[PDB]
């Protein structure tokens, strides 16, 4: 998604 939030897109990047 952008450099967390790929897999966890919890915050949604």
């Amino acid at each position: 998604c952008r450099r967390w939030q790929w897999r966890m897109k919890k915050l949604g990047c």
